[PDB]
């Protein structure tokens, strides 16, 4: 519990919300793994490596963090990791019941694996990766919405 | 505020619920711009151009309504028209928090951009575009759910 | 409909979120009636007299805003002023389906009467009267949550 | 009314949640029709004919249950079977107002057709087809999530 | 499961909802028991005996419906009636997760007792007893919201 | 940080869910303070003296858990214990947005104070103190929903 947390997502792209979660979650663990899924199902906008490199670039000055990709069931990724704690974010627009369902379905697959929920700062309470995508797609100013370390590649 | 409101949505297709919001909200501004967003992210059942035609036909009777299509960001649209107030509809099946969220995003992209929410008549309170789509795709009769002026166009696949 | 809108409430007490709704709504109507409800069943923390004085102090700066104490059904208040628009606040914690219900209930009693919903600003999105009352009850600092003019009165 | 109910679904695949609704609903009507929709717009993991086969196998022990495969409008299907009751399952992640919406719509398309809601057992309240699908696609144990009768045809 | 259903509630007062539901559910069981709970702890506006009288007057035309007033545990009342089905209405403002919670609580107190959910007609989907009470408290007109055979008893 | 977490509430009464959260949360902090709040304006079924005793009895086995009665601002308690983490539980029946609003309100009164959320086990996912109170008040058996150490006191 008090050792190795995993924070999974698509990180498409990473936002200031994701970064608050990584921050707070960071304080609480020894190693924290940022687990960038592939999420072929959800239509990805940025390539897994673009995404993984963006997080990598945003997560660098967090001395506890490591970022990585993966494909299969999150529950097993945690097994491989001798990880009993999933970190998830909660926000105004979260589908709360779906989150709870995922936490139990993860528990059901790996009887050792708990989920823990953190919230972003009030300023980031309404940021979703989805609105950020549209802002980027229609060419808006997303600069107060994502970490500056990624301005370069969001523009390419 | 009195001068210009914009009512933006996907309108896929426009529904009697939408028309209630347009009716009521038009009364409140000198001009109402109804703005049909391309919305590529969802895979709209109807084309951008079909949706614009549909809503033009449906809104002809409202003297101070103008329908455009935009593939811009809504903030630029607003700027273009010196518009400070967006209009949005609320219905029983709305995703209320997602609508609040859009409302704050729209403000922060355009600092004088506020959103105002209307509700349709009770008869149309359970109508969404999404349930009209399903009825239509399954060859059901949706003519009670949509203005009669678009019924020719919905009839084509 | 442009002539006159009514924003009813308990205003127990008036908060910065309520002031945002007054400000924006007063910009859209020739007059804005702020109607202060008895709210008997609620057993408010502050008396009617206190609540009405706080509304008047907070709203001095808005030249076209008037205050009135009232009792009971929104629909009849609205016919008394020949008003077709009720203004309502929407927030993260709003019970939205109940808002919709009230709006229909009110149009039933009075067929001309529409309900129109404003939001507060982001920094007030999480502010409720109720939370404000805990802070004052527990003798915390509520000064960043309520208008400055009210502040002397709100302190017991 | 009691002479006949229909329980429509994609059943992709049938899960222990579905079997609870079928069991309980079959207890209330003389006949229950379990109606497996092609649901071509979805992109079902299993073909219509496998889904149909699997739910037939899973329901043979319920003597008053009959399965059929259909394509188009359910409200019309129901008229063909002289059905006045559509059976729906509620579970923890249901979109509740959407369920009500669907009920009212189906009633506007067929004025005899009411919707009635059952719930699964507590154990199955958190079970979604979607989740069973992911697990199945990977190397996951779904044997506790779907009826034994079908767990063979799953990896076929 | 066919012979007898119970439809519990406070019925304070009975609305054109308690009634669409009585109508619909009474078509499914040989006998429908309408159980008026004393509900002491909600301080109902109308007394138990008044609510009972209202609901009897309003359900006289339904030949297989019987009304009873009670106050213990509803699960134990169900047992006394050899009842395996609790009937509940869902409406736009229902707290859905609370209804599911209740259905599971009762199931755990009486292992034969399931909960089944109906909806009222669309026109009544917004009707709430509390909205009827508030209209009444404030001398409004509630006559289009409650069945006509109770209108004498409520104007009083 | 990790040194100290606080789990506040009414605990009216402590339930199996609360206990699941204490279990899990106590494994992330050296010390966990269960902070018993005074239920102001909340219809408290059990006395403060009862609630504190039930939770001490029930948490005797967890060695790093201390239980205290607090009659002040929560954010302030946290300051007094030099605590930057509030532990909270998430359930199926939670008011999700209200919980978030509370997280944010506490941050604004104490800028160091973060909120972390746990789920209980699946079996307890639908349990709340509210449904336990109602079952106890109606004289039903709540022995499966509350820890065995507090049964004596409940019947007080
Ligand atoms: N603004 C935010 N603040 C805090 N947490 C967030 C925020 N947005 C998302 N999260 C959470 O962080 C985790 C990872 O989410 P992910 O990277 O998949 O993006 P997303 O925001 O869910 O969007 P999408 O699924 O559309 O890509 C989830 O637990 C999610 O709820
Ligand atoms: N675990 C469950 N328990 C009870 N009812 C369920 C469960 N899962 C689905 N249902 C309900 O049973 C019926 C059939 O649903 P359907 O077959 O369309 O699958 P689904 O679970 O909605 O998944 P998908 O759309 O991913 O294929 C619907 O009434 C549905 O809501
Ligand atoms: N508008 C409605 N339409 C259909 N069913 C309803 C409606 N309101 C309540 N019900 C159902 O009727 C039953 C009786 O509910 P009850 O008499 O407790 O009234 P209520 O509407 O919950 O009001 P209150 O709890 O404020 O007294 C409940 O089991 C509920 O499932």
């Amino acid at each position: 519990m008090q050792k190795i947390g995993i924070y999974p997502g698509t990180f498409d792209p990473v936002t200031n919300g994701h970064i608050d979660i990584i921050h707070r979650s960071s304080e609480l663990f020894e190693k924290l793994i940022v687990a960038v899924a592939h999420s072929s199902a959800k239509n990805p906008m940025f390539s897994l490596d673009e995404r993984l490199k963006m997080i990598q670039l945003a997560t660098k000055s967090f001395k506890n963090v490591e970022c990585v990709a993966f494909e299969g069931l999150l529950a097993n990724l945690a097994k491989e990791y001798h990880c009993k704690v999933l970190v998830r974010g909660l926000r105004v627009v979260s589908d709360f019941e779906y989150e709870l369902q995922m936490g139990y379905a993860n528990k059901s697959l790996n009887h050792e694996l708990e989920t823990l929920y953190f919230m972003p700062t009030l300023q980031n309470a309404f940021i979703s990766s989805s609105i950020v995508r549209s802002i980027i797609a229609h060419k808006g100013d997303a600069s107060h919405l994502v970490p500056k370390e990624i301005y370069p590649l969001i523009s390419k």
